[PDB]
């Protein structure tokens, strides 16, 4: 049953895996083959078979694997896009929200105005009002008895002139204020895109400075708001991993290790000062060497005007310093972005950026506040957190 | 009828103005008084009369020029009420468009990724699923053949194993489908608020060079969007102050009189240019004056890194060259508050300023731009209107 040769079924090619007949095997498909017989070769593959059930159940297994991975991916790209899609709702709603707001804030500061004007120009209507019916009178009365007895034409003439006198030498509307509803022209928008980033910032990271951390020569006001040094001699630090012994600074006793924060420092008219955050796990010990490799992410201003960045090298970056020393500072963290950015937040409305590092943070880090020097008293300022 | 002494009225008080009796007007109220009687009173009063008549009219008159002040000045409040309201809602319209275009845009590319993920994810289930089936029918023939016909039994077994090496041999991948999903961030807000501004721009200023103006040593090419200078020498500029002859320079031949106007300019890796905005009333002939006393508000780049704001000075001021030489420079003009302020544009969706003017201007402008000279062919580079 060749079908091909026309021979019965008998031989079995092993490095061809097929039954065929003879002449396919003298002349033909399998002429320098490795052969067999029919016989011998189905009493084989009854052997075989378990091997062949075990090859085909575990070619299933690895085809299901694969089916029941990727349908739990269908699933997980569902999911992420949803996610994605919320969170751009509500990221953008934020500022949506803001602009709402504002709109409604300017509606009510243009209503009030205009109800402030009414009132008082009515109130001015009404008084000239009254005013314009007594000389009406006035007219009418005169011209009705300027020909009347003499009694009656003397009284109501005496009448007359006294309500005119005292009609005309009347005390004019007292002092009032106008509400000028100041008028938007052509920077509006911008003005109220730059207000908008105070907005974008997060809640205040509503901080205290840590005296159980500072140096012993500083001092902690306030209620872990205000910190200074002093013009007087202090004791040694106590051992401890948790103080600082020659650099006169303090942590704060928050520890921030996930989401994003914000906070501002008020440094007036400081001369020398530093900012920024400190690994938790690093030392507080000696003078400090400024490389974000040591835990130390600062910015400093010395000098009064010099603006300088602790950054990874073997003196610190210089920065272009704002036209005046800053008098309030602001920081920024984040840990899904990694940054670490400075902002002269000396314009409650309005932030401009000073500087910002950019490292995948280890975490977690405290806040570090580096009120410097006592420098004989010339830099007694204190540092406020806001 | 005096009623408090019963006698007919018949005196009238001349610092009083007031009819009294006899006992009254010799010892009482009146009694040291200049006095009059009735009838000559009377005689007095009745000429009197039209002089009084004409100061109630003046009175009135003045009254009622008053009151239509007034009411000119509510209805004028009311419309200014309208006109701030509706500058708002213009002013914060135009972001809230930017915010629902962008979120509308985000979700045309979310939707398209999930869609295209699903496509592929469904392919690669079909396929495995097929798979599946022929392994369900492998199996189920292996358990059903075990005793048939040597041709039978030899035949399906062979098929069997050849389909199971080739279904092996053309194996999908075993892992998962790469997708590289959106991600939300921190920065997400940041990043729409930095794109605002461009957005917060005027529609672009579609300008076109004014060949009637340019150098003759200059071509003007792309339907007026393209200006470029020459390494060959043209004929001397016709006589007219609307066209420059000495110094290479053009305006566009649209004139910026009112309102508020923006424009891109493609510099790209140009060395030398200049680029602002010229009074309508200077003159363009001769070697020009850079300073905006002579009607010339203009920012320059020379040697290809130095940005220089030719202010009015003795010496063009310096500026704060970026780590990049600027591709795309923007201006921005405004006359309401006389502003001209420049971007690096290099990004057109991100700006970064430049400089800013800050000028109510005397108007009005033309854009100019000074494409600078050939430089022996060195300075070949284009002025591109965007
Ligand atoms: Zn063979
Ligand atoms: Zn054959
Ligand atoms: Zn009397
Ligand atoms: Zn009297």
């Amino acid at each position: 049953h060749c079908e091909e040769h026309l021979d019965p079924l008998s031989i079995y090619c092993e490095q061809d895996r097929t039954l065929v007949c003879g002449v396919c095997a003298s002349l033909g498909s399998h002429r320098g083959h490795r052969l067999l017989p029919a016989a011998e070769a189905q009493a084989r593959l009854k052997t075989q078979l378990p091997q062949q059930k075990m090859q085909l159940q575990e070619a299933s297994m690895r085809k299901e694997k694969t089916v029941a991975v990727l349908e739990h991916q269908l699933v997980e790209v569902e999911e992420t896009v949803r996610q994605f899609r919320g969170a751009v709702g509500e990221q953008l709603g934020k500022m949506r929200m803001f602009l709402a707001a504002l709109e409604s804030s300017l509606d009510r500061e243009a209503e009030r105005v205009r109800g402030d004007a009414g009132v008082a120009l009515r109130r001015e209507l009404s008084s000239l009002n009254s005013y314009l019916e007594q000389l009406r009178q006035m007219e009418k009365v005169l011209e009705e008895v300027a020909d009347k007895p003499q009694t009656e034409f003397l009284m109501k003439f005496s009448l007359v002139t006294s309500r005119l006198q005292k009609i005309l030498s009347e005390s004019p509307p007292p002092a009032r204020l106008d509400i000028q509803l100041p008028v938007i022209s052509d920077d509006f928008k911008f003005q109220v895109w730059k207000h908008m980033f105070r907005h974008l910032m997060p809640a205040l990271e509503e901080l205290t400075f840590d005296p159980s951390s500072a140096h012993p020569s500083l001092v902690v006001s306030s209620s872990g708001r205000r910190v200074e040094c002093s013009d007087q001699k202090a004791p040694p630090a106590g051992e401890d991993t948790r103080q600082f012994d020659k650099a006169v600074a303090v942590v704060a006793q928050q520890l921030l290790s996930q989401g994003e924060h914000y906070w501002e420092v008020e440094v007036g008219d400081k001369p020398r000062w530093a900012l920024g955050v400190m690994a938790a796990d690093a030392s507080r010990r000696g003078r400090l060497h400024a490389v974000p490799s040591q835990g130390l992410w600062l910015l400093g201003l010395r000098d009064g005007k010099i603006l300088e960045a602790h950054v990874e090298a073997k003196e610190p970056r210089a920065l272009r310093t704002p036209e005046r020393p800053p008098a309030r500072i602001g920081l920024y963290l984040s840990f899904a972005d990694g940054v670490l950015a400075f902002y002269d937040a000396s314009n409650p409305d309005v932030l401009t950026p000073i500087f910002s590092f950019h490292e995948r943070l280890p975490g977690p880090v405290y806040p570090i506040f580096d009120v410097c020097w006592h420098d004989k008293g010339k830099n007694a300022q204190p540092l406020l957190l806001v």
